[PDB]
């Protein structure tokens, strides 16, 4: 036998952890939430991003204690109790796993919470380098990569905000012209929780990183083959939707045949996509405080926490 | 102007944050705990290691908060009031630097805390390889390099401790030998607190490691030239003390005259500690909780505390 610092779930047992948790969330809602190729339902809601909302509002008033030891060890005042702390939470995660609709379907629950936290959600692409600076730097083929994104400024961003400044700025990107949008701002006010999703997130190194400042952090898991499925589909999905778009960048898309589109698709996969998950990604996936395990049908039936 | 993770002290900022804490250390007692080379006095333990002192008793309650959250959420019993969550704390710095000394203070301080918690030290030498096993792994000339420690056992030990487990053993280094001690073994049970003092513990990666599971971390600091001074001198030193054993695994070192001396130690900080303190210790530095920073005569007179 042997100790560890992980605790594994399946959904049976996960689900009765959510207590009595309401669920302020209307199958419409879910919705407008719910990303091209996603199978989340109100029930996945119910048994798997309930007992996670319990779970970081539980963990949000104790990091705050520690937050607030510090500040009388330094004999600071103490904390205008509406214009606290920033509790950061990090969502990481493969190109198609689902990430993106789960940092919204948290944000949306976390900001119905009785004491109506003001919940902002900032994705990384908008901290992605300009295609041309991207050119430049010769790394338009690793668009996704760690280097293709502005850590210093990201970082800059995040700790900004934690630090508890009254505004901070984001870069805003443009997934229909692949590119960022020039002028485009996403202002944060300090917000009482800040959610950051990106492939990158919870990268470390030999600075100090965006991961160093997270309080919580999930990573979204699945075979990996599980993914590349999804992402051939979702990409043959994409022709009459985003491609279909005469100003998509990827307009030319929208006529490819299934079977060119699948060509096209499995190729990006294999140079871009699956090499930064297996070299980049899933490194990252031990640090996160909770896995969340997807099967081949998207649903989300395992789970493993870090205790410790 | 631009936000920052850290806040930067100098001694006399610093030694105000002691506050009332009792200095429960004395003069002689410091000596059993000074090492070769060292210039600490009770001086320096009242300015800069009784506020260290405190600021860790006040965030051990908070982190115990914050494992409280995750046990009430999960819906586990409580948690018998004398038999906790052990607080790890980890040490690092070069060779020679005073981490070792440093190490021993911050354990005397805290044991002799009023509610007299149990504080074990171990340092991570006893996760050293044999060096009959470094010779077979090519790695003699590598000792102290992370990859010269049984990390997997290291972070064994830690997870094991941390856990909540009864006991755990560790094996033990000799100094006088330079090599691990035949069935020999320091036993930890269930300390309230445990010091991880090592040049490694502060290492970072793509699996879960001895790092991850600090509650608080310190780094001692000092400018390379100077560290290099300390060594090379503390080796002349140790021609009358430890080399001057016959047992001694060095005692050929104790004949050589200050020149020579000189050659030796200067080609040893050269080829092994001054490249390992430059690319693995050096780069855990900014994740440290605090950092002390020494100057040439040992004195510590400024601080780099994280907040964030
Ligand atoms: C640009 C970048 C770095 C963005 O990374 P993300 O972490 O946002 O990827 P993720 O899979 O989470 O996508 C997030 C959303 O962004 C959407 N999206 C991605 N690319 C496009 C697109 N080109 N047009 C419209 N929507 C897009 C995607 O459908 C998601 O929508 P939902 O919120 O409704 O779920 C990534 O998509 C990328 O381009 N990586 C490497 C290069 C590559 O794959 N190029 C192929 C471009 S055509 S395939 C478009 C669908 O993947
Ligand atoms: C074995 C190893 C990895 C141990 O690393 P540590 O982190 O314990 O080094 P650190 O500088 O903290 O030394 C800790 C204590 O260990 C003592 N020490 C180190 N080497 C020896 C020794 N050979 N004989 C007796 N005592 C020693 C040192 O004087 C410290 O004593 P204090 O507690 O009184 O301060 C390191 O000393 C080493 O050998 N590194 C690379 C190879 C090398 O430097 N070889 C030269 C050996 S002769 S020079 C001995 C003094 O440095």
């Amino acid at each position: 036998s042997e100790p560890s610092p992980y605790v594994e779930f399946d959904r049976r047992q996960w689900r009765a952890l959510r207590m009595s948790t309401p669920l302020a969330l209307t199958e419409e809602e879910l919705v407008g939430l719910r990303g091209l190729g996603e199978q989340i339902d109100l029930l996945e809601v119910e048994e798997v991003y309930l007992p996670l909302a319990r779970l970081i509002h539980l963990q949000v008033a104790a990091r705050q204690r520690l937050f607030a030891a510090t500040a009388e060890f330094l004999g600071e005042p103490q904390q205008n109790p509406d214009r606290p702390v920033p509790f950061i939470i990090g969502v990481a995660g493969s190109v198609a796993v689902g990430k993106s609709t789960t940092a919204r379907v948290l944000q949306a629950l976390l900001a119905r919470w009785d004491h109506h936290p003001r919940v902002d959600l900032v994705t990384t692409d908008g901290f992605l380098y300009p295609n041309a600076e991207l050119q430049r730097r010769n790394l338009m083929h690793r668009k996704g990569f760690p280097e293709s994104y502005n850590r210093r400024a990201l970082m800059r961003f995040v700790t900004s905000v934690k630090s508890g400044s009254d505004y901070a700025c984001a870069p805003v990107y443009s997934h229909l012209h692949y590119d960022i949008i020039p002028g485009a701002e996403q202002v944060v006010r300090h917000p009482d929780i800040l959610i950051l999703e990106g492939l990158n997130v919870l990268q470390t190194g030999p600075t100090l990183m965006v991961s160093d400042l997270f309080d919580f952090s999930l990573y979204v898991d699945a075979r990996i083959e599980d993914i590349e499925q999804w992402y051939v589909s979702r990409f043959l999905a994409m022709r009459t939707t985003a491609f279909a778009d005469p100003e998509s960048h990827f307009h030319h898309y929208a006529a490819f045949s299934d079977s060119q589109a699948v060509v096209a698709a499995r190729e990006i996969w294999r140079t871009i996509n699956r090499p930064n998950l297996v070299e980049n990604i899933l490194p990252t996936r031990p640090r996160a405080t909770l896995v969340l395990r997807k099967d081949a049908d998207h649903s989300i039936n395992r789970l493993r926490l870090r205790k410790l």
